[PDB]
């Protein structure tokens, strides 16, 4: 724990101190022995409960210049009796807001953190069945994405209590597309939603079986079996994807939704854990163009994009795959922007996101991020993060993984 | 303890149980990582130096199935008498071959390490001037080379003693473009190499200044000032950069060198250092055409290639960065091939290194490897890699980074 820490930009020489890292409190995963810095996925007491509440609290209260204030003082009193006797307490709505802007901030994985303190908050903490939860997600829905012109949204359901009543959505995205796999073995649709769809299907969704079929909700309030809903057609934007100088690319039959919307992280706030929160902004066209349709375990497009294009495809060094990737990203950002629906290029986003960076070293002494989730998945070193030294840790509050619901829910029946 | 990593496109899971040899740190705690820092943080003592080489000695026992053997146990004796008296020792050169091997293996950093078992070692360990330094480079440099046919190999000069007299290999590559300022504000040649340049010259080098100007190698023998030397012309191999389908390429007057050989670091041995090393292999496609050519710090020709292929330069997402960094990469392919030079695409070498992980995991339980610098600098995720968690930890033997020798250096 050195008072001070630099980061260097290996491109321009700039030099970055990081103190903030001091505040930091979870773990990393990493040791002095061992790094796991590419390693994806590396109830609560009252005991451990307040000491979390009042780290929460100090920052809220610093952050609006009350530190220390009767007010402060009155809120921590207020709270710890509040735990003392429920076992738990309540945000006031400031806090709840407050506290899901810093939960944006904090994440060391996304790219898109400029935004973090334009967010709409809906608090849906009144929220008591599936069929609420279905009400309060169709109107996040339609809310976020505004015709086209996307506008960042969270919807906050209830705490965790015991860890019996958990508020839970079962789709780890609010929109997203089935996957069917074939008695031949050959896959319909997104391959990497095959388990999620049968799931779907159990619960008695009949599956369209198409190549782009809009999953339904399946919700589950204060521990109670999921339930399933469609999201109304209408309210889901989808686009169309073409490319601007090939004719034949729109007869490849793609499209993708407008909205990309996650869903099965838990929020951390002030000791607090908010397992259903689904939260959403806009798409960077990569995402889409590079890891949905080219990962060879998702639509895996580029073999037909390539033959269409006659790309040399008999020796990997006519990087034949390379020249189709780009021509298929060109073709969403193209479509997205000419159907008016908000999309950021990778090179835009990762130059912002430096920007960010940097302010935040100046404003408030760092900023965690993590360089195997912020470089792009294409182009990489043409983009200004490729040459950004990062330091990664974890600050709350936060988004945090969770188990998937389908492996830890007791079935009522 | 036994630590689990998974591969995201196949679903592949291996364990490791290598790291838990790992000797050196990693720059990372618990409570943050330096995964991305390039790069994180004097003789050794008797008592220092002992355990170390036991440590060698022992992994290179059992590696030829003599571990606890009469040999082995007489080995370590001999050693360790050899310090006592001596305050270091020296390798056998079997034991030395197994070393230099060893370091590759263990170069986390390294997506090439499928080839490790074939390196030709050369032992320069009897080698006392610049001049004889030289000698033994050019012939390095002629034997990897081999008329484009390149094959892996390290020269290893004498080891570090009292760490007065130390062997160094001033430039950080064998074979580098030289950089020059200039009174119109700009920069020619190889921006990067701008200050050792101007030691070059500061050291009496005739600089023809032009832009792809071979630099001179500065040698530095057995702790003295630094000598000059030019590497024979003809023992450099160049290829024109030209594209297969673009014929105004070749105009923009590219070339680069053949063999990729690095001269800054240190081989860390049973707990010898080896301050001058150079080794070579042959080059990844994506490390000349995206780094060297499209870096901005670099020849940064980005711009000029677009305009050729008369992309819309105005909004960056009509990705027409995106589209000249291919067509700048299958120039640089194309090349090469053309004039039978070896190199390997990024598709084709992260495809090897997946299989080399297999192999390390299922043969040696492990394979240390950075995420960070194993995925190519472009077409990220269409390579397997991309999905392949790996873990990063230091084994010995090792290549090390070491100080730049102009700021230690007492003339
Ligand atoms: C507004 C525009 C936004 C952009 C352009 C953006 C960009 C991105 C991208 C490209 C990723 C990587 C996604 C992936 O590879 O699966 C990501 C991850 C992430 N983003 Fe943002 N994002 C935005 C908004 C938000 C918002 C509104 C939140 C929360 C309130 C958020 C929180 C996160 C989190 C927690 C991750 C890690 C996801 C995971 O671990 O699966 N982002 N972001
Ligand atoms: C023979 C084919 C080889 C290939 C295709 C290959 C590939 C690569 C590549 C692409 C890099 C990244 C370099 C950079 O970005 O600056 C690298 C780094 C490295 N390689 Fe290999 N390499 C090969 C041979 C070797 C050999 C023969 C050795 C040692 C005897 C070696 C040891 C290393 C080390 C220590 C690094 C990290 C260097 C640094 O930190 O700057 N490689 N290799
Ligand atoms: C570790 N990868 C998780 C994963 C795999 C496959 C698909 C997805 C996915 C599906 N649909 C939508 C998303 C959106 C991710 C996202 C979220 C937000 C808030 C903004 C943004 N630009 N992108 C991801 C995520
Ligand atoms: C951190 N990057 C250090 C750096 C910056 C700029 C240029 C270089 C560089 C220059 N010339 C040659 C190299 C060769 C790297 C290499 C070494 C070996 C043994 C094999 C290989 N394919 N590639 C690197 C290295
Ligand atoms: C800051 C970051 O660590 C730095 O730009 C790294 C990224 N990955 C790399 N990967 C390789 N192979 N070579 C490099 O020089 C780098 N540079
Ligand atoms: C194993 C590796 O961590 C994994 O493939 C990561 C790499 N970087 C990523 N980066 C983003 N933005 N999204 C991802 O899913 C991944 N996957
Ligand atoms: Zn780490």
């Amino acid at each position: 724990c050195p008072r001070f820490l630099k980061v260097k930009n290996w491109e321009t020489d700039v030099v970055l101190t990081d103190t903030l890292h001091l505040k930091s409190t979870l773990e990393t995963g990493c040791t002095e022995h061992i790094c796991m810095g590419s390693i994806m996925l590396p109830v609560r007491t009252k005991d451990q409960l307040f000491p979390l509440a009042k780290e929460f609290l100090d920052q809220y209260y610093s952050s609006i210049k009350r530190f220390g204030s009767k007010a402060h003082m009155d809120r921590l009193e207020e709270v710890n009796k509040e735990i003392e006797s429920t076992s738990t307490y309540q945000l006031k709505d400031t806090e709840l807001i407050y506290g899901a802007k810093h939960a944006w901030r904090n994440a060391s994985r996304c790219v898109g953190r400029i935004q973090w303190s334009k967010l709409q908050v809906f608090d849906a903490r009144d929220c008591t069945t599936a069929h609420g939860m279905f009400n309060y997600i169709c109107n996040h829905v339609k809310y976020a994405t505004n015709k086209g012109n996307l506008r960042s949204a969270i919807t906050i359901f209830p705490q965790r209590t015991d860890g019996k009543h958990d508020f839970r959505v079962w789709n780890s995205q609010l929109i997203r597309y089935a996957g069917y796999k074939q008695p031949d073995g050959s896959t319909l649709g997104d391959p990497a939603n095959v388990q999620f769809t049968e799931i779907c299907i159990q619960q008695g969704w009949k599956a369209p079986r198409g190549r782009f079929d809009v999953l339904p909700l399946l919700l589950q309030a204060n521990g109670n079996d999921p339930e399933l809903f469609q999201i109304p057609p209408e309210l889901v934007l989808e686009v169309p994807i073409r490319h601007p100088k090939f004719d034949w690319f729109k007869d490849l039959g793609l499209k993708w939704y407008g909205l990309p919307a996650v869903s099965n992280m838990l929020l951390e706030i002030g000791g607090l854990e908010f397992s259903a929160c689904p939260f959403s902004g806009w798409y960077m066209g990569t995402e889409i163009g590079v890891r949905d349709y080219c990962d060879n375990s998702r639509y895996n497009i580029l073999e037909e994009v390539a033959k269409k294009m006659d790309l040399d495809m008999r020796k990997t060094s006519s990087l034949w795959k390379d020249q189709a990737l780009v021509e298929i990203n060109i073709a969403v950002l193209y479509s997205f922007q000419s159907d008016k629906v908000t999309i950021v290029d990778h090179h835009s986003a990762t130059e912002s996101f430096i920007k960010h960076m940097e302010n935040e070293y100046r404003c408030r002494g760092g900023c965690p991020a993590d360089w195997v989730w912020i470089v792009p998945p294409m182009s990489g070193s043409i983009t200004p993060v490729f040459h950004q030294e990062m330091l990664n840790y974890r600050l709350t509050p936060s988004f945090e993984y969770q188990p998937d619901p389908w492996n830890t829910h007791v079935w009522k029946g």
